[PDB]
């Protein structure tokens, strides 16, 4: 039962050759997310039938075909809808052992690209290159310098694009210098600094729901909005890779990158055009007006063992350094300093080993005092990006029936209920958009700095030991102090119920 | 299934006696809507156990109990849950034959009433009297004068309330006269001028959805709203009851009353309080600012026989006068002259023998020009009061999937899907509210005036033969000219 | 150059007789404000030439004509245009000695009015009666009961109207009692509770400037207005009449009556019609939404002796009780609890023995953050009701000349510069409006209650000794704590007005 | 009086030499506006003491010094304060006779320029070169190609800037060609396209008054503004030189440039920053949304002799081609297609030989219907850029006195009454801003395009003879049809 592959290959891609180099092909991200996404884009018939996926990792691969069919293929998802195509697809993937420091190996990479670029039977004799750098931050600049030297495409004979994965430094100084390190190496246009939250279905609709509809457009200002809440929740802890996380922390890992992006699209002014840079310009413009996070206006947590004992404590990890104070949870109150968001509190929440898995945006409107008084409560527009993709506006309506009373209700749109479409993984969209050359869903340098500049002073205060990191039971709602702070920060509504929650 | 009726009748009605007189009990409205609604209020245990429903009509009855069990009872609805209660309920209804002009017959209705509240075993002496006047407009003032003479309750011994059914005159001059005819007879507080749309579940939420929510409150003005459309659609025509209709017409029958009612609620400013008098004050205030309908800003229709022939032509009715020009369909463009509704077009639609049964309100917001251009289209808040009571906001969203495209969608709330509750008939709410003394869902005299003053000049122009009445096939969408006029009036197809 | 008397007398006042009884005619208010205003209305040709002004006081005066020509007439103002008319006018005023408690003295009042109405050369045989009660609060109910008994006009022969003066109780309980005391005596329609601020030129334009202009109408809400300041300033102290003031205080004397009035017209929603009760209904409606003044949100003062010795201390008055803590100055922060004024601070200021004489309203708009930043500052619409009647909108504009800099400026309208008209005294308008039957510029009972209910809890706290009364030099800007509180309350702009002020 | 000139010349202009070449020094513009503005900037001590103004022209002078003190100097204005400085100033101006096409004369210009900066006694080597091209459009590209070849400052030895005067083509195609003709010759940064309207005191405050004030910011949208009127009025006609105007017309001469400029500033969204390009980006962005002027939505005029006869007819000029139909007057209704200006009419007026001299902007707000009705009328914010520099907001207030009546009033600010400062001529600011390198008050190439694209279809229709050109008496208000059109266009004559 497998759906056929139509020709959705964009006309640009089906004239010149194609080579998708996955640098760090053995690595966890590439096995789990990159290669699987490439399979789905192939199945969609969005990649040319004669595409060349080249795996460039350090691993001394004995049987490539076994790793391809057993390891790699084990991660492909729709198989009751596209299982037969696994064979034809895998035939396009080739592996190549090599180092991220020896120029002889990058030359050996240029060598292999051309040997498989020359084999193209199409109209243009050039060849296009997309390099996915899913490699450690420890070797990043090496590979960038190596690829820019001897792995580039001849002029008027194709494009070179680079998908740069995170981390992007620990702070603004760290990131700034890395951004300087790439300036000679590549033109910004070639760089595609990937944030995957810009590939999530609900995250993409932020710009449409906000600038296609007069209903939301007229309400998106300080006069109508009383509070804005961005929430990240994860049932899982670090559990295995706690050693890795210790050096990053909840703010650097999710808040600085993923949720500041949510924040940029939520707060930005209407773009001049729907152009990539026109959209990107407004994103940076608004983060340039975000006041840097102050330590007194935040709550930090670190998870301890669950009541059941099934989830262990954060520190109860051998990889986690003894006596660590790394925050696994954070709640922040941010302020956008412009005539649109003046006064409006921005409550950003993020935590691991919590009560539920959740990604949602909450635009809480002003309370309508008269004529309903206590019979009513703040309306809020809720956009849940995961688990069930949905958008719902919470209102106050008359209790249906033979009675003169009120009740809170929803004007819901549940994606799983209303659409028979099997929505793509964030990475399918991004990789595809990068092949097309759409720099919109990719972090711009200035946009990235604008983001680092918000958290760097807070991050430093935290690292200097100035900010207290409260303990909370794994699987609970989080520290008590946080829910109180959220109330003080300006958020209301009695819709926060678990056994723990209130 | 059959379960015990609870004694949840409001404590006001608990102390003294109760008598609900249905004048014109033989009549079509009473047997189809009044009596059935009274059964449901009894089953809810909202009426006292010992309530007295008295039928009073010109009709002579051989077997009242047969008419009660066969005619009357045949109209009761929930019978898979409430079927057993039909017996106990019917036991409360009594009938009496009488003229609507002979004072003796009135002295006879009162005597029955005296004796009923004389049999009460409760805390207070005397009784409460609610009179439902579901009788022709031809005998109305006769009964009002008669009841006010010898059928009233002595002071400090109970209340008398009058549920006055429509029609309320043929125009503003006719209605004025009638209201003056009732001024000495009864105090306005006693009068309960009934418009049944005010009892519809979705029509009631108009005030809450507008003034409890900041989302709709901030948008309810000329700056955000591009057009407002009130739609009445009926699959059925005049049928046998066409002679009666000829003298009334679609404007007088539905637009003037029911739809101007929705219009008042939709346009009114936030009430000072949620008080009866505070809510109604704003209703009149806004109809006082509605510009009277001009003949050039309207389209009229009259149905022809259907393609199948199953629905005969309007004119093909023996009761319908030869060569009549009575409109069975009307579309109007109204203008509210205040700084909230300045410019905003108000498209009111109403017609019989159309393509579907429909009652909906459409609040069409301004088109958001840039950056989406043609990739987007006017948002609309849609409140459908019937068939399926639902509220949905139409919106533009990204085509779900691996696409950079748009699609129109909505944010639904379908009352049938979301609530397990068997919603009441408009008349259950109204009759109940009238027993409690809630004058909110009842037309006020100035409110009635304010309404008549909108349509009277248009109605007269029509009756003078100044306005053309276009023909349309029964069961069709209506005349072509109407859809074109709606486009010109400011409404955008979607 | 004596401006002749035109027949601009309203048609109602023509047909039936007219009798204006001034109860307490010897009293300070009557001789200083009432009688002078009646002269000006006579001169304007607004009162019938055959009008009857009857002075009913306790004083046992010998030469009435001397008191008329020397005392009374000495207070008349325009005499370089209207000086000749003093004679003809004074001929209409007559005096009567009599108690405020003996009914025989009231019957004797009825008796004289009857003789006057019996001398009327006009169409109707009855006569109209306007009673100006400018008498102590100590005898008020006595006169009301006496007039209602035997001083009323026969049915279908003329109207009776009562101009009632301040004070209207000590608090809400005191006022309630008094209003109930008058309920059987007179119909509210007959009662004309006088507040003279509704008689001031700028105070009257509050309703026009707000509901005739789209410019101000669109801005009169929480989204555009950042703060509202009502200011009362008086260069003079209690001087001799410190005894009279000790029992009243600055809140009861000006904040409760005069400035809550200014406040009602500033905050009210657009009236249904321009009708008297349609206007009055919105006034009552908005004061019903004012949250009662809390003691922690206020500053109180009591004037000390001035540096120059010219103004002695408040307590340095023989009439002022020893060790009295009566506030001569008050600043409070009020909150209107409705969707229009939600969040908007209302700073009400009032004080005697201050730096300047001033009555002004300040509608301070939100600060426009970008693109001008510190180069700009909050715009504020200023309506000054006295000294110079003016209305001016403060705005930021480019420094005129060969410069790229900013400067604050005003779009002024000065009534003495622009209009070259001799504006009437507050009391001319009011007395005239009362003869016509315009209850608009008169306090309604619910409008009086709604006002008392704001200050009664604060007033009580003050009288219980719970609120601190700070000392301040006579002729200074007031206590230091007050200016700081105003800043904290939400009021801005760098007004370095005096040596003291900043 | 006569006091010392201070050395307040900007520190950038201090280090390196300065040469201001006025190409077309004989010309009417230079002798009347350029040279006089140069004198005032010198008197201000805004130009270095050792500045070099070089007049380059085809004309020949026997006595340059006579033309300098008698012709040139006769046009200098403040002489009761600055009259003594005429000498010292004139001592900086030098002249040269040269063709605007022969390369020898361009080598000969450069020759002078190097030698002048060779004589500089300051810190930096080389010198800065500002070229004011006040020459016919007939020789423009010839001088641009000639200057770009020869008289160019060597790199790292100073800047070269070009103040290019109008006209900028006669349509979008004409202008496009010309802009492409300059693309290789100079970088846009060097080009300074002058529209002197941008130097007028009130035109400059357009950006401050609408983005520094919350009062005007909150009102600057379709919800509050009912109509916007831009007016240019001139008491004088074409006079002696008309044939020259015949090829241009009122739309190309004033509207397309000057008034579309005001229009851009009035309609633009709040700039990202106060940067030169941040400001210029919003200007182009809004003209990119202006719908092109349609012929049916405009009125054209051509002045006829005055009743007095003092002003002769437009055609009664020998230079004016026989049977011409050139518009000397135009009134247009423009539409900005964005969610800020949706529906708002933009009435642009412009005419020569009219009743008065006038430049004003009129922002007419919506009429406030209730509770005042006819007792009130539309508020209007009026900015008058000439004759008397003033800004006044028109509003309704209670008739002062013993009255319950209304009257129209204004919250004036008259710059002549409020400030004792002798405001500079548009050209002083511009020339100064160009020496500093502030590209804000200068037309951008895309700005120029965006402007041309509005009027080019209308202009062509006019030139094809498709649009009627009505006659009007010189010195009158203009054609009757125009005032009627303005009323229909949405302007409610307050
Ligand atoms: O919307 P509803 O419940 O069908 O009510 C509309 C009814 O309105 C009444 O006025 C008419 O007599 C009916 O013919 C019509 O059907
Ligand atoms: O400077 P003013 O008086 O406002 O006039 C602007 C003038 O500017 C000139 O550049 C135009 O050629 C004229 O047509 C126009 O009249
Ligand atoms: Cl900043
Ligand atoms: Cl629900
Ligand atoms: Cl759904
Ligand atoms: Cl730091
Ligand atoms: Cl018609
Ligand atoms: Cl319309
Ligand atoms: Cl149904
Ligand atoms: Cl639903
Ligand atoms: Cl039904
Ligand atoms: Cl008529
Ligand atoms: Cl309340
Ligand atoms: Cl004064
Ligand atoms: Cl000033
Ligand atoms: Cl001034
Ligand atoms: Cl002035
Ligand atoms: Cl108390
Ligand atoms: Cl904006
Ligand atoms: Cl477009
Ligand atoms: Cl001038
Ligand atoms: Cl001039
Ligand atoms: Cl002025
Ligand atoms: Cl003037
Ligand atoms: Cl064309």
């Amino acid at each position: 039962v497998c759906e056929r592959i139509p020709d959705a290959v964009s006309p640009e891609l089906r004239s010149r050759a194609l080579t998708i180099v996955v640098l760090g092909a053995s690595g966890d991200l590439a096995k789990k997310k990159t290669f699987p996404a490439l399979f789905q884009l192939y199945c969609n018939g969005m990649l040319p039938r004669d595409v060349n996926i080249l795996g460039y990792a350090r691993s001394t691969m004995e049987d490539v075909e076994k790793w391809k069919k057993d390891t790699l293929a084990g991660f492909f998802t729709r198989l009751d809808e596209r299982g037969c195509h696994v064979g034809n697809f895998l035939r396009r993937i080739s592996y190549m052992t090599g180092s991220y420091d020896r120029d002889e190996d990058f030359a050996r990479l240029n060598e292999r690209i051309l040997r498989m670029e020359e084999a193209f039977q199409g109209p243009e004799k050039g060849g296009n290159r997309l390099f996915y750098l899913a490699l450690p931050p420890s070797v990043f600049v090496g590979v960038c310098r190596g690829l820019s030297k001897g792995a580039m495409q001849k002029p008027e004979l194709g494009w070179v694009r680079l998908i740069v994965e995170k981390p992007f430094g620990r702070d603004t100084e760290t990131s700034e210098q890395l951004s300087n390190q790439l300036k000679p190496l590549f033109n910004e246009r070639q760089v595609f600094r990937i944030d995957h939250y810009l590939g999530k279905e609900m995250v993409q609709n932020i710009i449409v729901t906000r600038f296609a509809n007069r209903v939301f457009s007229a309400l998106w200002n300080s006069n109508s909005i009383a509070c804005v809440q961005i929430t990240f929740k994860e049932k899982i802890g670090t559990e295995g890779r706690g050693g890795y996380f210790d050096s990053i922390g909840i703010i650097r890992d999710v808040i600085q990158n993923h949720l500041t992006q949510i924040l940029s699209l939520l707060t930005m002014e209407k773009p001049r055009s729907l152009s990539a840079e026109d959209i990107r310009d407004e994103k940076v413009q608004v983060l340039r007006q975000v006041v840097p996070a102050n330590p007194a206006e935040c709550v930090l947590g670190q998870y301890t063992a669950s009541a059941d004992g099934s989830t262990p404590g954060y520190l109860d990890d051998p990889s986690v350094p003894k006596g660590s104070h790394c925050p696994t949870f954070a709640v922040l109150r941010l302020h956008v300093n412009n005539d649109r968001w003046h006064g409006v509190p921005f409550i950003i929440r993020a935590g691991k080993a919590l009560e539920e898995r959740l990604l949602d945006i909450r635009i809480q409107f002003k309370d309508e005092i008269r004529p309903f008084g206590e019979s009513t409560q703040r309306n809020e527009l809720v956009i849940r990006a995961q688990p069930s993709e949905a958008m719902y506006l919470k209102l106050t309506a008359k209790t249906p029936g033979l009675l003169n009373d009120t009740h809170q209700t929803e004007l819901d749109l549940t994606y799983e209920r209303r659409y028979d479409v099997t929505l793509p993984d964030a990475y399918e969209s991004l990789i595809h958009e990068a092949l097309l050359g759409n720099s919109t869903n990719f972090v711009r340098v200035d946009e990235l700095d604008a983001a680092w500049r918000i958290y760097t002073p807070l991050l430093h205060a935290i690292d200097r030991g100035e900010v207290k990191v409260l303990p909370y039971a794994a699987g609970s709602c989080g520290p008590e102090e946080a829910q109180e702070f959220i109330r003080i920060s300006g958020y209301k509504t009695t819709n926060g119920n678990a056994y723990k929650c209130s």
